[PDB]
């Protein structure tokens, strides 16, 4: 409907694919090659299904930051044949606030959603089901079951990847330019 939606169709379009674990379907975000993020919580193992496709998984690391602090961020290598577009000069490169976000969600259950969060905090620390987390981002929008992996965006910036809710508010893990330096 604005300038919002319109960059966050662009990504979700081009870089998003559903991923489907033992654990359910995310919106999983491609950032370069064969390159993508999905929230550490998804538990991806040694094959995984990617748009109903069996892939192997050729590398995963977890992302935890030097106070050895969760980030649920996993970055995964997928055995794909095809590359995505390369999206990493939209990341931030440092922690901030913003205002005017878009959740953005393609699975089974939930395409082509797009929801508009508006103003979004750098919380910080949160208990995140259990799990002490660093670099969370916080909009007062009442999230639901099937929208972890949603894609956070402003115009011009991919800022994070959705891995939680409390009902009343969303959480998004930070995406920076730094976690995918080749
Ligand atoms: C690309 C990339 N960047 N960090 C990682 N990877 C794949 C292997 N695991 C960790």
């Amino acid at each position: 409907m604005g300038p919002g939606f319109d960059f966050a169709q662009a990504i979700m379009k081009k870089n998003t694919v559903i991923a489907r674990t033992e654990k359910g379907e995310f919106t999983m975000l491609g950032v370069y090659d064969r390159v993508a993020v999905i929230p550490t919580h998804a538990s991806v193992g040694e094959i995984i299904y990617i748009n109903d496709v069996e892939t192997r998984v050729l590398d995963a690391c977890a992302l935890r930051d030097l106070t050895d602090t969760n980030l649920e961020i996993t970055i995964v290598k997928l055995d794909r044949n095809q590359k995505f577009r390369d999206i990493r000069h939209f990341l931030p490169r440092c922690e901030d606030d913003y205002n005017d976000a878009v959740l953005s969600v393609h699975t089974s259950k939930f395409p082509n959603m797009y929801i508009p969060v508006g103003q979004v905090t750098n919380y910080g620390f949160l208990n995140l089901g259990g799990t002490p987390t660093h670099r969370i981002l916080m909009y007062n929008f009442p999230t639901r079951a099937g929208q972890c992996g949603g894609v956070v965006t402003t115009t011009g910036k991919v800022i994070g990847i959705h891995v939680g809710g409390n009902g009343a508010q969303g959480f998004a893990a930070m995406l920076l330019h730094s976690y995918f330096t080749d």
